[PDB]
Parts: C-alpha cells; sequence; structure tokens
C-alpha cells in the first residue's frame, strides 16, 4: 500500500546492485554477505550475478538472533579469536578476486545485552584477522559494495510511526529503493547523473587542494590537515581490473582523508550510531597533535573507548566526508541508526582506516607509502556524523586565505 | 484448524530436537544444518542449545534455489572439487567433537534439469572430501541427528492436492509434531517407551543371528545374506562419550548391515526417491554374487546407473532395514518424497556404505576390518524402499531353516 509494485522493484533492486553496484562480469566470483531473513532478496541477487556470467556465487549467510545468543552464552575463548576456517574462506575470496556484496539489514541493537570486553575481543580479533580482506577492499583491488535491506527490527526501529510492522518495514523497503534510484524509469541514468552532480563538487575541491579544514558548530571545534595531493572521491570507483563500481549504494558524500597527523579540537556526533550491535549516543571526541585523547559517549562509552584504545590504528581519522544538509536523506527528517543510511544524510568522519585512494596514486603505494603520505594505517573503520543545520566548514589555503565551503550545514561561498 | 499452537508446538520440537535428538551437554559444540527459510526453528533449536550448556553452535544455513542456480551456472571446475575452506570448517568441528543436527526441508526435485555429469562430479567430490565427517558419525564417535521442518516446495509435492501453501506447509508439520511425538503430554516418555517396542525386536533379532534374509513380493525375490555377528540396531544411540541420542527423528525401524558378498535376485522398489535433488520413481535392481548387475528406473535411471556404476562400494549393499507396513508414517498413506519420513514407512535397502556399528565391536575396528567383517565401504549410502502390504520376509538359519518374519508387510509371529 505504501510502496508501489513490490516484487518487482525488489527484482530491479537486486539486478541493480549486481549490474551497477559490483558490476559482475563473465568469470568473476562473487561474494554475497546478507542476513537469512532477507532470502527473498538473496534468491534474486543470485541469479542475475550467473545471468550476468559469474562463475560462482558464495553466499555468506548472518542472523542477528543466533550472533546476539552466541556473545549472550558462549564462552569468551570462543569469542575472542577467529578460526583457521574463517581465515581460510576468507583467502578462498581473495586468491579469487571476489567481489564483495555486503547488503545490511542488521538491529542497530542487536546485541544491547552483551558484555562489553566481549563485544570488545571480538572486533579486536576480527580486525586482526580479516586484515588482508579490508586492505583489498580499502585500496579497490576487487570490486565492493554496501547497500541495504529492510530488515524487521531495524525498520521497526526506524518508524514507530508506522500502523504495523509490515508497514514499517514497506517504508523502510521505499526509502532503500528511492534511495537507490529504483524507481527511475532508468535508475543506470540516474545513477549516472547523481555521480556526475557529485563527481562535480569532488574535481572542485580537488583543485582546491586545501592545507587544512575547519569545522565549527555547537558540539564542535575542529581543525584536521589535509595530506598533500589528497584526492576528493565521491558515488563511483575503479577496480584494479579496470572495471566501474560504486562503493555505496545509496551514497550522497564526497570525501578524502585528513592527514593522520594534523587533527586539533573537539566534535560532536550529531546522529546515534550503531556500532558492535549497540546504540551509541552523543558521542564527544578530543583531539591533540593528530589523536586521539579522549572519547566519550552519554550512551555506549565503555564500547566506544574500547574501539579507540584496543584497536591499531584507531586513535586517528581515515575520512572525512562532506553531505549538504538540504539533500534528500537528510531532508527525510528520518534517523536510520545505520551507518550506509545515516552516513548519507550528515557529514561524517571515520575512526581507523583512510581509503589508499584518498592520494594521488595511492592505490599503488605500499602501506608505508601510505602512512607516509598521511593516511591513517588501522584495524577498523567507523564513521561517525557530525553534521547539522547549524555546522560551519571553511577550507584553509596556502595563503592563510579561509575560504566558507558549509554555512549552516550547506554549501556555501 | 489443521495446526493450532503452532509456536508453541515449534519450540517444543525445537526443544526435543536439542534435547534428546542430539543430547546437548555443557561445553559441547553443536553443528546445526539447516535451510535459511527454517530460520525460526532454527532461531529455536539454537536458543536451547545455549540454554542447555553449549559453548558454541555453528549454523551451516542451507538454501535450494541458490544451490540449483550454482548447479545450472557455474562451470563444472567449481562444482567437481571441494575448496579447502570448506574442509577446514569440517576439521573445525571433528577438532570440537561436534554434534551433528540436520534438519532437512529440501524440495525432493530441488535439482532437476542439472546436468546429469555436474550432479555425479559433485557428489563424488563431496563425498570424498567430507569422508572423515561421515566416518565419524557412521561410527557414533559424536552425536548426530537427521530431523525434518516443513519446506514450502518439499509441502506442495506432499500434498500437491492442499487447498494453499499454507494448508500444504500446516499438513506437513501436522505429520513432523505427530511422528515425533511432539503433541504427546511427556515426549520423553513416549519416546522412551517407543525406544522400548523396537528394541525388542532388535533383542529378537540379535538372538537369532539369521545367516541371511529372503524377501518375497510382486517383482522381488531377494536373497541377502547376513554378516557375522551383526548387530540390529533401532530409535537410541550410544556415542563415543557415553552419551545416549537418537540419530533419525521421526523412526520406525530395525535395521543392520548385509553382508556385502552376499546377495542374490531382484527387487523392486515401492516408493519413489529423492537423490541429488532428482525424484527417481520405479526403481528395480537385480544382484548376482553380491553385485548389482542392473539397475533401471522409470524416470532417473542415468541418475541411478551413474550412483551405482561411477562409485566405488556402490555395487553392494550397506544396510537393511525393516519397517512393519502397519506403523504409522506407512498408514498415513503419505508419500513424502524424502528419504528420513519414506525409510520410515516402508523396508529399506541402502547402497553403498554400512554403518560401523552394525557389526559387534565395529565402532572400533579400522576400514579394513569393517570390510573383512562383510561390512561395504563407500563413499555414498542411498536408501530405497522395497517394503509393502503384499512382503514377506523369512529369516534363514545357518542350517538352513525359513523362518517366517514378516508376513504381508508385518512380523509374522
Ligand atoms: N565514504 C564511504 C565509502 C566509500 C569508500 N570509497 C568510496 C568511493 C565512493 C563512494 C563511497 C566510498 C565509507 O567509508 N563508508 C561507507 C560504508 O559504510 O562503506
Ligand atoms: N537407519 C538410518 C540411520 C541410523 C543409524 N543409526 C540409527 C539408529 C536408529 C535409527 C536409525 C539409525 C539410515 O541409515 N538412514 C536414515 C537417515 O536418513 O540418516
Ligand atoms: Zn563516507
Ligand atoms: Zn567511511
Ligand atoms: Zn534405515
Ligand atoms: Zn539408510
Amino acid at each position: 500500500m505504501v510502496l508501489p509494485n513490490f516484487k518487482e522493484n525488489l527484482e530491479k533492486y537486486a539486478k541493480l546492485l549486481v549490474a551497477n553496484g559490483i558490476n559482475v562480469q563473465p568469470g568473476h566470483t562473487l561474494a554475497l554477505s546478507i542476513d537469512v531473513e532477507q532470502r527473498e532478496l538473496a534468491h534474486l541477487i543470485v541469479k542475475e550475478a550467473y545471468a550476468l556470467g559469474a562463475h560462482e556465487v558464495i553466499v555468506q549467510w548472518t542472523d542477528d538472533v543466533i550472533n546476539r545468543e552466541k556473545f549472550l552464552h558462549a564462552p569468551m575463548e570462543r569469542l575472542d579469536n577467529v578460526p583457521e576456517y574463517k581465515i581460510a574462506e576468507m583467502n578462498y575470496l581473495l586468491e579469487n578476486k571476489a567481489s564483495r556484496l555486503g547488503v545490511r539489514s542488521s538491529d542497530p541493537g542487536a546485541l544491547n545485552g552483551v558484555d562489553a570486553d566481549k563485544l570488545s575481543a571480538s572486533a579486536k580479533a576480527m580486525g586482526l584477522a580479516m586484515k588482508p580482506m579490508r586492505i583489498a577492499t580499502q585500496s579497490n583491488k576487487v570490486s565492493w559494495t554496501v547497500a541495504a535491506a529492510a530488515g524487521l527490527e531495524w525498520a521497526k526501529k526506524v518508524f514507530p510511526n508506522a500502523a504495523s510492522d509490515e508497514e514499517a518495514v514497506d517504508f523502510l523497503w521505499d526509502q532503500i529503493f528511492k534511495t537507490c534510484r529504483v524507481y527511475e524509469a532508468d535508475p543506470v541514468k540516474a545513477w549516472e547523473e547523481h555521480a556526475a552532480i557529485l563527481k562535480s563538487k569532488a574535481d572542485m575541491l580537488n583543485k582546491e587542494q586545501f592545507s587544512a579544514l575547519h569545522y565549527t558548530a555547537p558540539g564542535t571545534d575542529l581543525t584536521l590537515g589535509l595530506p598533500k595531493n589528497h584526492v576528493w572521491e565521491s558515488a563511483g570507483a575503479v577496480n584494479a581490473q579496470g572495471e566501474e563500481f560504486l562503493p555505496n549504494m545509496p551514497t550522497e558524500e564526497v570525501f578524502t582523508a585528513p592527514d593522520f597527523r594534523r587533527a586539533d579540537g573537539y566534535v560532536t556526533s550529531t546522529k546515534p550510531l550503531s556500532y558492535n550491535g549497540n546504540i551509541i549516543e552523543g558521542i564527544k571526541v578530543t583531539f591533540k597533535d593528530g589523536q586521539i585523547v579522549d572519547i566519550t559517549a552519554e550512551k555506549g562509552d565503555q564500547v566506544m573507548k574500547d574501539l579507540v584504545f584496543e584497536n591499531a590504528g584507531a586513535r586517528a581519522l581515515g575520512e572525512c566526508a562532506l553531505v549538504p544538509d538540504p539533500s534528500p536523506i537528510s531532508q527525510s527528517g528520518i534517523t536510520f541508526f545505520n551507518t550506509l543510511f545515516d552516513d548519507n544524510a550528515s557529514n561524517h568522519l571515520a575512526i581507523g582506516a583512510a581509503y589508499a585512494t584518498s592520494v594521488v596514486d595511492g592505490a599503488e603505494m605500499s602501506e608505508e607509502e601510505l602512512e607516509a603520505a598521511g593516511l591513517n594505517r588501522s584495524d577498523v573503520h567507523v564513521d561517525f556524523m557530525i553534521g547539522s543545520n547549524q555546522m560551519d566548514i571553511d577550507g584553509i589555503r596556502e595563503d592563510g586565505t579561509r575560504v566558507p565551503l558549509f554555512r549552516n550545514g550547506n554549501w556555501a561561498n
């Protein structure tokens, strides 16, 4: 009722994720991560990947309830290390240059019961064990895409105003379809148009080559240095095999990496965050000489400290992204409690790893060369949102000139 | 109206599978193999496993649609061998003495229209790669349970006259709950009494120690030798750690292994069979000197010929089981096209591997000893059914005396 032609649009969505998000090509292997709740979408995705000439789809099924039981009941020794067979599966994917399509529909509070130390122990061990995959994906060795599906518990959280559980799921699918341009008579041209607009903006910032950025808002006075030869990117990426792909669907951001050594001041989150299956609220981060010197949260304080202080590289930033407050997802007024969606409603910063393509020729650099160039090396990448209808940002030029970039949450001069 | 209190009964079923089927103990690792469509049951199973003290439940999610897509579209090279990481997951389970709970819900014709040579190559490669698990399980080194859940495509085939999909599914769950004693006030006691009654038939046969069995029915005249010192088993088993478990739920059979070197005559199958995701109908087999000399089917003839002639040990039998025609699954009038259920409606025979436990002290014999003892070795174990209300069976004593065993498909007396 609130959603037109669900089955047809679900198929159209699945084909878009495969053809334009991951861009499957004859001979590819595709790894799909998707919740068991979303078997209907998984079937559609798998069929199209094979129709586009994939040699193999490997589905990594995920399930919130079973994962919570494990975190609630398994002893630490089953939680604080990653079994070799999981690493072996990882290596099979990498040896086959598998594209990674991650469809997220998870409950934002999936792990609300769980002891903080177990959450921390499991995230650190995963960050360590999965490093080769993170490195490959972050330097675009293979295609990869993060997209969403309308999970029940998630939809319930997003739409308290819904008349039923079924209706809440439908409004969530309507957002996912709307923002991924599924309703457009030609979604592919619609994405081309969207990529082209965002690319105009990124190209302009790339001409500027600011020295640093200065963000001001009620929770926030933060200055970030920008690496020499940095690259602002947006909607499309290109993999090491020359193929175009979309890392995030939906997406509304242009972003680059700050120099992980230059950050000073303080910043306040402006959206709740789902991290380690807990909802984190009111994050305040303080930086001195590039490093987080203090992080607190009104809710989820320990979980955030554990992220920052237990994981390699997690005391510095790997991304600074700009999304105008008047853009569609933001203007919807909807809080998604979901990084993919909320990132695309608000300026965001990532704790941890820079994308290698954030510096000219980064895709070719050793890890040593990336760190030399100012791109944080880390075993995590955790975005949090700082944007609002009040935020100002200036770019600082090499002659000391402050150039307005955002005024009252929007591009301005 | 067909199936009241479904949620209550589903949870009661989950509890039974975990507490009495697998018999989860503190410290155990449980491996649950289950279709994604059965996520509701999976949750309940996993919850109860941890409630009973499991340290870890690993779920191996299956999906017919996605498996069929791979078989239809992947090249032979991805089908005819097993990647290392799958072997590594199997080894993690072995190392952890994982109990194996397999809940089957597959569409009997899930793989219709797949190239026969692909089905054959995959089954062979998997049979070889997974042998350590099958060996451990065929010798009760861990608890294991095969049980069912009412998958939609399977229910539609079992109940082609159902008023609606929902009704077909309810009818199938009703059979699963009834036959697994879920409706009893005290299912455990009901199981205990059921096992008692079958164990008394098994003990009678173990006492007689027949040299051979002679089956007669329209289209059947078959004499099978029995191994010296064989063991007839039923309902309960005891695993290598002294824990009681139920290898099949439901179950109505008493069975042992024939001497694989002794078989003469011919036999007509009286139920269809689902093998490699294809429905096989009208199976007839002729044996001479212990070996299949001809096998034939009205539908699926090639799949059977490939089974028998492409796999080592597959020309000989590993199981001979008795189920009286008046027992409840037989009397229901339903053909399930599913091995667990149809096995428990009808006498059956297994092409391929004998269970090690079918000879005295077999669970500690090597492969060489088992084979010397007359128990067939094979990477396959495919049951087909041969019983009916017209079948007579004699037991044949060592001195040639013919003892009536079944008459008209029921115990003779
Ligand atoms: N800024 C996003 C994702 C991201 C990385 N490379 C990109 C190229 C083009 C668009 C978006 C890209 C981020 O780091 N997080 C979003 C996510 O959840 O992956
Ligand atoms: N006859 C069953 C397996 C089996 C092994 N030990 C048992 C004890 C009690 C009942 C059944 C037992 C068979 O080979 N096939 C059933 C199956 O699908 O596993
Ligand atoms: Zn971003
Ligand atoms: Zn990010
Ligand atoms: Zn049997
Ligand atoms: Zn059998």
